Parts: C-alpha cells; sequence; structure tokens
C-alpha cells in the first residue's frame, strides 16, 4: 500500500520561526511599514471649459469632466468624508482654443486657473495641486513646443512650462506637478518660482518617473489630448529603463523637487523602491493611472477579483513599496472604506 | 489678449539631459538590465489522474487539466517553439484519494510522479520542476498536516513535505519548489535531499515570498484545492509584510534554497527588488499568478489595454525588478512573440 | 544568597511563566527582565509548547536603568529603591551594549522589540530602526516621562 | 498546589552574555562613547539694555536678564569653576528700539555688541558665541524681514542676517549662530564673513535643525520676542519632519557651517543621531531649550525625578546621541557636579 512517509528531522531552529509575528489580524497591521490614512489620497479632477459640464468617461465612475458650476455639489461630499487634496487637469473644449505654444495653458479664464479660484474659495482647507503640461493645450497634443520637424524643442518648451507653473502658483495653487518629462524642466520651474518669490509657498511635485506604456488609455479619452496608442513617446521613460528612472530621480530632486511621483504605480513598484532610497528624504507619491484602475474594474466585473479587496491590496502595495502619498481615482471609495471601523 | 508667456532661462545643464540615451528603438533595449529570452519561461501544468483528461479552466486558454495521454500532443509544439521548462501541479480527481496526511502527495501512481516519468521519456531535454505541497492532496485542502484544532502542525507537516520533495527527486524531477510557507521546511527538504544523496542534482526553488491575497482565484478552480476566498491563510505573508518577506528570503536562502520565487509578481515588484539585493547571488523567479494573468485577459477583453503589449510591459517588469526567471501562463504566447524578428 | 541574579535558574523560570501566559490565552509575551539569553529560552519553551506560531515575542531589548520609573514602582509595588540595584539594566550611556542587545534578542527569536524609556532614548530607537529594520519597533512612554 | 515550574534549557550561549561589560561602576563609564567634560558646556546669557538689570525669568534660576554692570560678578564665579563659553542673546528693552528691519540687531551700542566688548576685556579666555537673528529686534518679533503680506522675505532678511553676523564678528565675537531658519542664510553669512576677511577666525555654528514646538515657553518670556504659542512658525521644521531636518543638515554644512546645533535636544535625540552620520566630521551641539530645562525643574519639584540625576541622564543622552557640545541652562550646576570626585 502506498503509505504516507515522514522524514527524520532535527529540532526546530528559532531562526526558521517567523509565524509568531503575523498570526493575529492586528499583527498584520503591526507588520506594515506605514498605514493608510485618508489624508494620503489625492483625488484627480478634469475641469471642462463648459462651466455646466459633467461627462462620465469610458464608464469609469471616478473619471468625469466637470465644469465650475457642478464642482461644488461634487466636491462637497468628498471633502466631508475627509478629502484633503486634489490634482487639477484642464480640458479646454472650446474650439480654436488649442495652439502651437499651448497659450491657453495659463489662460486666466481657463478651467485650471478658474478651478483654482473656485476651490480656493468654496473649499479653503483643500490642498490644490496642478498638473503642469502643454499636452492638453497644444494643437498637436504633445506635452511641449515641437519643431516643424516634429520633435520637441527643449528650451522653448521648458521656458513655456516654467511660465504656466508660476502662473498657476500666482493663481493660488499650492503645488505644481510637471508631467512633461522634458530634461531640466524642474530646475527652470524652481527658478521661475524663486524669481516670482513663490518658491517658499509652492510644493514642486515632479513626475520624476513617468513611463510610457499601455496604461494611459482612459485618461487620454477624458483629457482629450489624444496621443494615439503608444508610438510618439516624448520624454517617456522606456518600461525597462531602470537606469534612466534612477537618474531622473536624482536629477529632479537635485533641481528643486520637494516630492516625487512614480507612475504608473502597480506596474512600477520596484521603482518606488529605488526612489525610496534615492529620494529617502522626500515624500514619494504613487499614481494609480487610469489604466490600472480601469483594469481593476474590468477584472472585478468578470469576477476575477473583489474590487474592494484588490484596491486595498494594490494601494497598500504603494505604501509598502515606499510611497506615502497616493493619487487615485478610487479616492471616493477609500474615503468610505478607511472609515469602516470602531 | 492672453499671450503665451516664456520665462528667462539659463543655459542647459548637461546633467539634465538624459534623452540622449533613449531616443532610438534599439536604445530602449540597450537600457534594460536584462533581456527576455525564451529559455527564461517556465510553463505550468496541471496533471489530472484521468489519463485522458483535458479540461479548460475558467475560460483561460493556458490553464488546463491534462492527463498523461494528452500530454504529448500538448507539449510537442511548445517544446518545438523553445520551451525549456515546466512546473508540475498534481490534481488527483479520483474519489477517496485525498486524506489527512496527503498520502497521495508522493503516490508513485499519481499525476505528478507519472507526469515526471512521462516527460523524462517523451521530452528528455525539458527541465522538470515540481511544486511541493499537501494542499491538493489533503482532505481539508490546506497546505499541510493540521491538528484537530485546525491549525497547522509544523513538525509533522514539514516532515511530510521533505518526504514528498525527496520522492519527486527520486522519481526524476530536476527541481522541487515548496509553496507551503511553513517555517523551516526548506532546511528539512535540503537535509532529506542530502540524506537521499540527491542534493547535488536537485535545484531547490523555494517559494520564499508567497503573499496571501485576492489573486489566486483561477488556480484554485483548477487545482481543486479550494481554500474559500481569503481567510484561512496558513503561512501566507500579509501583503503589507515587507519585513517578514525580507526575513523569509534570508531564511530560505540560508536553509539551502538554490533559487527563490516571488509571488504574486506584478503586485509585488518592490519585493523582487528587495530580493535582488538579499539573494543577489541566487536566481530570482517571478510567478505571474493565475489572477494577474486572468486580470490581463479581462482588461484586454474590455479593450482597456492590448493583450500582447501589457504582457510584454508586465513581463519586462519582472526582469527589471530583478527577476531572471518567469513562471507564466503566457508562455505559449511568448514562445511565439519572442520569435518575431529577423 | 549572595544577592546577585542566577541567570540559568531565573531564565529557566522566565520561560516557564511566559509559556504559561501563552497557554492561558495571551497572544504576546514581553520579558522585561534583561537577563542575558532569556529570549532564546522563552522562544524554545514556546516552540516545545507548540505555541511559537501563535505567540508574538515582544522583547524589552533596550531597557535602560534610570530616574524615570518612579510612578510605576509605586503601583506595581515591586519597590526597587531609587536606582542602585540595577540588574541587567543597561547604563544610560551604554549605546554599544544597547546595539548588541538588539542584535541578540532579534537573533534569539524576538518578533518585535521595545525601547525604553522612549523620549530620553530616541537615538536608540533610531539605531534599532536600522538593526531591527525588519521588526516592529515599539516605544515605551514610561510612567516617569508621562508623569 | 501551584508550584514554581522551570523549563528544560540548553547550555548558555556566549553570544547572550553581555553582562560582563557593565557589572562595575567604572565600567558604566567605560561603555560610554564620550565622557562629559566642563569645557563642553555653553552657558546662555540674555543681555539687557539696562546696564544695571538683573531680572529672573519665570522663576528659573539660570535664566536672567543681566546688564553689563552686573555681568562681572555673575560671570566671575562661573569662569572660576571652569566655564569656557557662552552664547549671547540680546534683549533691547528701551522703547522705540525695535523696528521693521531689526536695525538695532548690530547696534554698536546694543546689549550684544556691548556684551562682546565687555567679555572680551573682563574675561579674555571665555569663548564668545552670538545668536544671530532679527526676532528680538524687529517690531513684529519674527526672525526676519517680512512683507506687508506678513510672510518672510528671504532675500532681504538673509542679506540683513549676514550683516548682523559679520558685525558681531567685527565686534570681537569668536562665533556666530544663526537661529533664523531662512533657507540659504548660512551661505550668505559665510560669504559676508569671507569678504569681511573674517572667515578664518569665526566659527559658524548654524542652528541646522531647529524644530517648532511647545518647548520654547520660558525663553520667549525672557527674550521678549513673543511669538504667541505656536502658530506663526517661520522656517521652523515640523516635528515629524525628519526628511527636511536631514536635508537642512546637508545644506548648512555645504554652505559653510563649521558645526551644527540640534534643538530641541531631548525630544530630538534621534535627530542628533542622523546628524552624527551626516555631519560626521563636524562638531554637533545639542540645545537643552528653556522648556526642557523648565520641565526637569517642574517634575523634580513634584518629586517625579531627582533634579541632579535626570540632568545627568538627559545630558549624557546628548553625548550618546552623538553630540559633543551642549548649550544648557544647567551649566552653573554641572560646573559643580563635574567636580565632585577625587
Ligand atoms: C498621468 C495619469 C494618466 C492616467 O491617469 O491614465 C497624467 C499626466 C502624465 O499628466
Ligand atoms: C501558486 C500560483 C497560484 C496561481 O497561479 O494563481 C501556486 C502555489 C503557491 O503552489
Ligand atoms: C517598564 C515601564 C515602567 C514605567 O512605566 O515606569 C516596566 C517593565 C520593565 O516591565
Ligand atoms: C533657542 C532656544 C530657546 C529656548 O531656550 O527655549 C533660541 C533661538 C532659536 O535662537
Ligand atoms: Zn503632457
Ligand atoms: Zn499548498
Ligand atoms: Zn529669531
Amino acid at each position: 500500500m502506498h503509505t504516507a512517509e515522514f522524514l527524520e528531522t532535527e529540532p526546530t531552529e528559532i531562526s526558521s520561526v517567523l509565524a509568531g509575528g503575523y498570526n493575529h489580524p492586528l499583527l498584520r497591521q503591526w507588520q506594515s511599514e506605514r498605514q493608510l490614512t485618508k489624508n494620503m489620497l489625492i483625488f484627480p479632477l478634469f475641469i471642462s471649459d463648459n462651466p455646466d459640464d459633467f461627462t462620465e468617461i469610458d464608464s469609469l465612475p471616478n473619471i468625469n469632466r466637470i465644469g465650475v458650476n457642478r464642482l461644488k455639489d461634487y466636491l462637497k461630499p468628498l471633502v466631508a468624508k475627509g478629502l484633503r487634496s486634489v490634482i487639477l487637469f484642464g480640458v479646454p473644449l472650446i474650439p480654436g482654443t488649442k495652439d502651437p505654444v499651448g497659450t491657453a495653458a495659463d489662460d486666466p479664464a481657463g478651467p485650471v486657473i478658474q478651478g483654482i479660484k473656485f476651490i480656493r474659495e468654496y473649499f479653503p482647507e483643500l490642498y490644490i495641486i496642478c498638473d503642469v503640461c502643454l499636452c492638453e493645450y497644444t494643437s498637436h497634443g504633445h506635452c511641449g513646443v515641437l519643431y516643424d520637424d516634429g520633435t520637441i524643442n527643449r528650451e522653448r518648451s521648458v521656458s513655456r512650462l516654467a511660465a504656466v507653473a508660476v502662473n498657476y502658483a500666482k493663481a493660488g495653487a499650492h503645488c505644481v506637478a510637471p508631467s512633461d518629462m522634458i530634461d531640466g524642466r524642474i530646475r527652470d520651474i524652481k527658478r521661475g518660482l524663486i524669481n516670482a518669490n513663490l518658491a517658499h509657498k509652492t510644493f514642486v511635485l515632479s513626475y520624476a518617473a513617468k513611463f510610457s506604456g499601455n496604461l494611459y488609455g482612459p485618461f487620454r479619452d477624458a483629457a482629450c489630448s489624444a496621443p494615439s496608442n503608444g508610438d510618439r513617446k516624448c520624454y517617456q521613460l522606456p518600461p525597462a529603463g531602470r537606469g534612466l528612472a534612477r537618474r531622473a530621480l536624482e536629477r529632479d530632486m537635485s533641481e528643486g523637487a520637494d516630492g516625487i511621483i512614480v507612475k504608473p504605480s502597480t506596474f512600477y513598484l520596484d521603482i518606488m523602491r529605488d526612489a525610496s532610497e534615492i529620494c529617502k528624504d522626500l515624500p514619494i507619491c504613487a499614481y494609480h493611472v487610469s489604466g490600472e484602475y480601469a483594469m481593476l474594474h474590468a477584472a472585478a466585473e468578470k469576477g476575477v477579483v473583489d474590487l474592494k479587496t484588490i484596491a486595498f491590496e494594490s494601494h497598500q502595495g504603494f505604501l509598502r513599496a515606499g510611497a506615502r502619498l497616493i493619487i487615485t481615482y478610487l479616492a471616493p471609495e477609500f474615503l468610505d472604506w478607511l472609515d469602516e471601523e470602531n
């Protein structure tokens, strides 16, 4: 008869026993480097020039184009549940608005600056963050000033970027986050802020490690800046580019960045890890891109994973990889989930 | 008129310019720490006791229950395309087979050992890896010998595990990978192998960092060992448990592991990063669990990302995080994709 | 009878009490004695009692002798005097010993370490944060600091 | 009967035995990284414009407002007991003295510069240190030149600070310690000193890590610069700001600081620890702020701790955390305590 065999073993080595540290539910919390709090979430917003807008993108519940006139009733509840911050994305829909130099970027009458004045008044405790780029304002759609050759003209673009950034700060935005990727833009924005005597009031949250890939789908649909699928990648770091990513982090920090953002998040967890050592003194933020979040919804839909569970696992993943800040479309949800206790 | 402003900037610092290294397609390859080769893929197999089986699980194309009699025609093409290895998972379906001590685990007539003899003969170049656990053979389903109290009895289970492992090695398997998680099992298996005078022929590929979570869904459906949803987590590391994960890696390596596996993969990229430093001298393998792969398919289905693209991005992610080996259900595909060139 | 502490006897005694608490239902045991090697003996006892996988060993790895345990002594009734008979209590300037005690306890099975006092020993939690970088670190705001 | 149980134990491991190193009183001294000497203490002084002043603040024995005419009889004994240094704090009480630009800061006839000339003559061996700030001279009270907006104007303030610092040096002060916190002030003061051809004679003791908090109470009462309670915190580092503190240390050292000060002390011991690695080549000084010392007195009063004991424990704490210098109001006492021996 085939019988159950058992090998001859020695006494248990203490050094093999780790189970004493994670056998209780509360211990599973004790074991985490950092716990998830509501004041760690940054909710993204897509302001439309149509002050009466409210368009849902790709069926994703936390991705809408809202006009200033709907902003109150939408932000009201959120702030009530504990939302402490948001990152503004302008979507100028009015015809003949976009152009070669993204002039509308700092248009005092655009969705961004108008959104700032609104928030700064209807919600003075909220911390306003503004994404800085020319992609949603240039006729071509790229994140900068290109030559007739097509390529990006560093100097011109960067000089343009510093202008928009400083203008947002002047408008009342507490923080600026350039997602362009053009070399040296962080230094030029820091300088501009310095000369504008705003460097001591504006947090520079640089998109230090933004990789090109197959996960920005939804976002492109909503921000309208349509790069195709994945060919025209400006300063977007190749996915395998760990070396460049590490160098970009040391660069941006050296150029004035007060905090860095890694994105995508989930698919780049080892990168936040590297950042956690390089930028060990700076707040690290993870960006759960529109594609990752749209991916969680899909799988959940097909019942491949529970939505609420995979969100916690994924988000805690950010915290574990080294991040202490999180920009995510799941913010509305977490503002609820984080409460369920007591 | 709102005009496009441009700030006063200084001459470009060389140290800001990184674009010179990733502006060409071939350079994007030059920038990667390691390139993806076909001999890096480990295709998982689920052997059934019904020698004539061939059941597709959850609609996932690369997750099937195959009997020995279908194994040839299935492995034929794969090996032709370059498959160099597979990790065996036994699924005994015959009634009254499973029991309290997972006796059938090393059953010379079971799917695993029978699968080994088959492969070792019909495909002598293939490298055989066998997952070592009691979960798919115990009446209860857990990965070990539990007390009447329910809990796992370390000593008994581990002594049992070393037995099965050594028996697989004796059967002809080149490598054993214990996915249990019970403390000290690696040392007991190494010893058993040593005493069985097989330690110099069997690669011990330990599941050093296996986290409990919401991503093993599909696999449970196919391996039939049904832990519920996510409550009875044996030695499964809490997702936030980076400290424990780091300690488990140092432990397993110290206990004889010749290589380590991190799993899940994508959601634990920072962990392969940590492993890449801790186990800097050992091959690191990433396991693209059934749930992550089922997640890529879902999102692709809803057209959230291109399947072939997100697979390359995700898999290259493993290589970038430090891994040099990959166990994935996408192996059939990659064996094709990796070819398209010349 | 000499007054001094008998390591072997005491430690053997300590492992007994610890394991008994675990057997009673306590999830975690924290030995605040300071006697060398007690962590290993308690870990073993727990192992033999087949409780090592359910009991978190929260060792008082860095407990310094000093002028801050006043209140606590009044309440726990165990009255060492003022500050003379300090058993395995680390001298306040003893950073080296504190660092060694941390590596020892962790190596002996501790699942987490406690530093105490807290405030007056913040640089020590700092050292611990590197030494025991993989273990939960706990600070003890002693009765004297709070008072 | 409940009997005393004793577990079965193995032979003692040498590696568990540390007691051989601290079982004797002299060994407790042998174990310290550095011993406490009298020439390590810096006694603070608050000079008043009333040359005949002598006011005790908040009942704290070593916190008095003294005029030049009382300075001798007060410093006489102290220097006799071994005092080798003091840090000057000016308290101009004369009406209409303070203003918007802290003009009186380097007033050749003010308490500070007058105090320097006095000391330099009546006690030539004493090492004079001068705190550099505008807080005790500006009409508003803040440590710098503010805009009508209220905020601090970096450029103006810093340019002002370098002026005062260099003037103190010109007056005869051996060392300058800017406690402002304004970014870049260290570099501007170093430069000024360089241009004043005094950089090779003046030790720049920067307040690199000065945290805002609830411990400067007493001091505010005596220096008269009354920021409220704890709201208007200029460049004061948030208590949780370890990252910023680490960056500020690397900055000040890079800007010319010859030594750094950490403050508060006790409540920031881990910070001196960080400093001990960052500024491993520079003397590190701890500042036992007025609030910590007032706290020791209180607890001692209520008989919670012995004054003389907790002072030694706390102060040795500074030395252990990495400090080799100590600014404390307990200096008179220690100059006595350090003697009791032989
Ligand atoms: C990044 C986030 C895109 C997404 O959510 O899909 C926007 C940016 C780089 O500014
Ligand atoms: C791990 C892989 C599970 C999956 O593919 O979903 C199996 C194991 C831990 O043995
Ligand atoms: C430590 C705490 C004493 C106090 O709170 O004052 C007690 C112990 C060492 O067990
Ligand atoms: C710091 C010391 C304050 C105190 O003793 O309470 C004075 C300064 C920052 O110049
Ligand atoms: Zn852009
Ligand atoms: Zn198992
Ligand atoms: Zn000041």
